[PDB]
C-alpha cells in the first residue's frame, strides 16, 4: 500500500472533505452555510450515477464558489481493487475523472478512495498519480465517536494552530441539517485555525 496524507502541509489549516456527495438540496445547502460563513472547503463528489435534474450544477457550483472538487472513486469499487481486472478498474476510473472533469469545468487534482491507516491500495495510488490525481487521507472524522461535535472541539481546542492542521473528513447525506458543520466551522475559529481547500491545504505536497 501507498501513504497518502492525512494532514496540511503547513501549520493552522482546517481542510473539509465533504464525501459522497452531491445530495440533492443538502449539498446546496452546505454550499451556502459555506459561502455564508466565507469558508473554502473540498467535494469528493461520485460520479458513478448519472446526475438527475438540478443535481449536475452542484459540480460546477463547487468550484465556482472557490472549493475543490475531486473524485470520490466508484464506490461500488471499494471491496477490492485488486478484485477487479486491472484494465477493468483502471478504464472506470479514467471515465470518472473525464466526466468530473466535464461536469465541474476543471482538472481535477485530488480523489478519496478507501483508506487503512493512512494508506491505499498501490494499483489505485498509481493509477491515480499517472493522471496526475492525488489519493487524499484524513485526520479525523466525526462520525467515528459518540458525540462528534465535542470530540472535534476536544481535538482542536488541544491542539495549536501554529504547529498543526486538520483534513477532516465528513459526508453530504449527514449534514442535511448544517447546524453542526456551523458550529465546527466557529470551533475552529475561535481557537484560531483558517479553513481551506485542497489546494491550499497540500501546497506543494511531494
Ligand atoms: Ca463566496
Ligand atoms: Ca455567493
Ligand atoms: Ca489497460
Ligand atoms: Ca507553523
Ligand atoms: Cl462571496
Ligand atoms: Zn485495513
Ligand atoms: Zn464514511
Amino acid at each position: 500500500e501507498a501513504d497518502v496524507p492525512d494532514v496540511c502541509t503547513n501549520s493552522g489549516m482546517i481542510a473539509i472533505n465533504f464525501v459522497d456527495g452531491p445530495v440533492r438540496g443538502v449539498t446546496d445547502r452546505i454550499l451556502n452555510t459555506l459561502d455564508e460563513l466565507g469558508v473554502k472547503a473540498t467535494f469528493s463528489f461520485t460520479v458513478n450515477q448519472k446526475a438527475v435534474g438540478n443535481v449536475g450544477q452542484l459540480y460546477r457550483r463547487a468550484v465556482e464558489e472557490g472549493h475543490n472538487v475531486a473524485l470520490r472513486v466508484d464506490p461500488s469499487m471499494d471491496e477490492g481493487y485488486q478484485c477487479l481486472s486491472q484494465d477493468a478498474l483502471e478504464n472506470n476510473v479514467d471515465r470518472e475523472i473525464d466526466t468530473i472533469d466535464g461536469l465541474s469545468g476543471t482538472e481535477i487534482r485530488y480523489a478519496a478512495v478507501p483508506i487503512c491507516n493512512g494508506q491505499v491500495n498501490s494499483e489505485m495510488y498509481n493509477i491515480l498519480t499517472e493522471r496526475g490525481v492525488l489519493p487524499v487521507g484524513y485526520t479525523f472524522c466525526p462520525y467515528d465517536y459518540d458525540d462528534p461535535v465535542g470530540e472535534f472541539e476536544s481535538m482542536i481546542e488541544g491542539s495549536d494552530p501554529k504547529h498543526h492542521s486538520f483534513i477532516i473528513l465528513m459526508h453530504d447525506g449527514q449534514e442535511a441539517d448544517t447546524s453542526r458543520l456551523e458550529n465546527m466551522v466557529k470551533i475552529g475559529k475561535d481557537k484560531g485555525y483558517r479553513f481551506v481547500n485542497m489546494d491550499e491545504c497540500l501546497q506543494g505536497y511531494k
